[PDB]
C-alpha cells in the first residue's frame, strides 16, 4: 500500500473512555487500569467494555493511521460512527456503526456479523487503518509484513461522521496489560 501519505495526527478523547482506562499526557497511549480512575460518568463514557474515541471527526477525504499492538492478547481497531451506542451491551457490526478487526483468543476476526476469520501468516506488532470516505471503504494493514493486507470494508454506508475506535480489551488473564500505542508519522 502506498497510503502513508494520508497520515493524520490521532489523538485520544479522555471524555470517552470507560472509567479504568489511562490515557497519557501526549493522549497518544492508553492501558487497562487495575482499578476505576477517579473521573466522574457522563453520556459519552464507554460503560460495559474498555473503549475509547479519538478526538478527531472525519466527514471526507482519505485518512490513515498507525497503532503499536505489541504484546497483547486482546483489542479491537478501527473506526466508528460519532453516533455509536455508549452504554449496555452491543455487537462490533457494521449495523450498529462499526468498521473493526480484533484480535481474541489467538484468532484474528474482522467485526462482520457474523465475524469473519482474518488470514495472518506474520502476527502484527503494528497495524496501518486507511478510511477512504467518499469511496466507502476501511482497510487494515499489517506494518511487521511490509504492509500486507488483512481486511477491507467496502460498500460502507458510515452514515455519519467517524471517530477512531479503541478497545485495549480485558485484563481477566495478567497477559494483556499493555497499552495501544499511536505510531509516529
Ligand atoms: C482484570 S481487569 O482489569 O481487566 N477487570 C476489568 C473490569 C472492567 C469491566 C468492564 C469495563 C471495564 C473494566
Amino acid at each position: 500500500h502506498h497510503h502513508h501519505h494520508h497520515m493524520v495526527h490521532i489523538t485520544l478523547d479522555r471524555n470517552t473512555a470507560n472509567s479504568w482506562l489511562i490515557i497519557s499526557k501526549d493522549r497518544r497511549q492508553v492501558r487497562m487500569g487495575d482499578t476505576h480512575q477517579n473521573v466522574s460518568d457522563n453520556k459519552e463514557r464507554f460503560s460495559n467494555y474498555p473503549m475509547v474515541l479519538g478526538a478527531q471527526r472525519f466527514s471526507s477525504g482519505k485518512m490513515y493511521w498507525e497503532v503499536d499492538v505489541t504484546q497483547k492478547e486482546a483489542w479491537d481497531l478501527g473506526v466508528c460512527r460519532d453516533s455509536v451506542q455508549r452504554k449496555g451491551q452491543f455487537s462490533l457490526s457494521p449495523e450498529n456503526g462499526f468498521w473493526t478487526i480484533w484480535l481474541w483468543q489467538d484468532s484474528y476476526e474482522a467485526g462482520t456479523s457474523p465475524q469473519t476469520t482474518l488470514h495472518i501468516q506474520v502476527p502484527p506488532c503494528q497495524i496501518g487503518i486507511f478510511v477512504d470516505y467518499e469511496a466507502g471503504v476501511v482497510s487494515f494493514y499489517n506494518i511487521t509484513d511490509h504492509g500486507s493486507l488483512i481486511y477491507t470494508f467496502s460498500e460502507c454506508v458510515f452514515a455519519g461522521p467517524l471517530r477512531p475506535f479503541f478497545n485495549v480489551g480485558f485484563n481477566y488473564s495478567g497477559g494483556n496489560a499493555a497499552p495501544l500505542k499511536l505510531c509516529p508519522l
